[PDB]
């Protein structure tokens, strides 16, 4: 909507105070204008029609607890926006400040949230296995990040393409995570799944067999389900990327660790560089050496380290 630009105040999912931006035209809209070309969150009211109404408030004030889903969507697509900018200079999703909308309360007791691309969409989950999803800095930026995958590498989500796409998902909103520095972990969805459980998660990248998930190729599922498992055999790469970064020794194999930043680079770049919609786990290896070659050289610590990582979960 046309208006000026203000700044509203409110509590997210977890009880925390953040102030949000907003634009004010007779009422007061969940419309970011302060980066790119915008902003946008919506009430889907518990039906699923797309996107449903701009987020209106008479106040600027969001404390209800029906605001809470709508405060962290906002303001977690902004950090969102602020880490790609920040750190890889991509302005939003397609490198060209694309909106960036985003509907919540969809559906009733709806476990998840998802890119649908074109938008963010949010379930309030049923209060036992989720509370509502936008609350998660990790599934927020992970399902923005499908949005980038898809304007960039195009993985086809199936198969091993399906699981590399979910990995990049997994690995950057773990980045943006620790760009926020709240309680930064390599665990998925902690902060929104289960509130009656302590400790657990959706995923782990530091150890997925924790849920049951792959963490070596020759523990890959190679069934139909799950779109030939992409949720499941992206433990492999998020195994590989967590020791990239971290370093470890996995089945006997050791890495080197690299940190964090160097991880976020090579996968960005192979991300935006290398990867097509096929690309295999063996392709993605390949992709990563060559990014790391480009960004360290090729007798860097940093190529070796990726090399390791990719030997230390069977993926030659
Ligand atoms: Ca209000
Ligand atoms: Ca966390
Ligand atoms: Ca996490
Ligand atoms: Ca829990
Ligand atoms: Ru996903």
């Amino acid at each position: 909507i046309t208006g000026t630009s203000t700044v509203g105040v409110g509590r997210g999912v977890l009880g925390d105070q953040k102030n949000i931006n907003t634009t004010y035209s007779t009422y007061y809209y969940l419309q970011d204008n302060t980066r790119g070309n915008g902003i946008f969150t919506y009430d889907a009211k518990y039906r699923t029609t797309l996107p449903g109404s701009l987020w209106a408030d008479a106040d600027n004030q969001f404390f209800a607890s029906y605001d809470a889903p709508a405060v962290d969507a906002h303001y977690y697509a902004g950090v969102t926006y602020d880490y790609y900018k920040n750190v890889h200079n991509r302005l939003s999703y397609d490198g060209n400040n694309a909106a960036i909308r985003s509907s919540v309360h969809y559906s009733q007791g709806y476990n998840n949230a998802f890119w649908n691309g074109s938008q963010m969409v949010y379930g309030d989950g049923d209060g036992q296995t989720f509370i509502p999803l936008s609350g998660g800095i990790d599934v927020v930026a992970h399902e923005l990040t499908h949005a980038v995958t898809d304007y960039t590498a195009g993985l086809i989500y199936q198969n091993e393409s399906g699981a590399i796409n979910e990995a990049i998902s997994d690995i950057f909103g773990t980045l943006v995570e620790f760009y926020a520095n709240k309680n930064p972990d390599w665990e998925i969805g902690e902060d929104v799944y289960t509130p009656g459980i302590s400790g657990d998660s959706l995923r782990s990248m530091s150890d997925p067999a924790k849920y049951g998930d792959p963490d070596h190729y020759s523990k890959r599922y190679t069934g139909t389900q799950d779109n030939g498992g992409v949720h499941i055999n992206s433990g492999i790469i998020n195994k590989a990327a967590y020791l990239i970064s971290q370093g470890g020794t996995h089945y006997g194999v050791s890495v080197v660790g690299i940190g964090r930043d160097k991880l976020g680079k090579i996968f960005y770049r192979a991300l935006t560089q290398y990867l097509t919609p096929t690309s295999n786990f063996s392709q993605l290896r390949a992709a990563a050496v060559q990014s790391a070659t480009d960004l360290y050289g090729s007798t860097s610590q940093e190529v070796a380290s990726v090399k390791q990582a990719f030997d230390a979960v069977g993926v030659k």
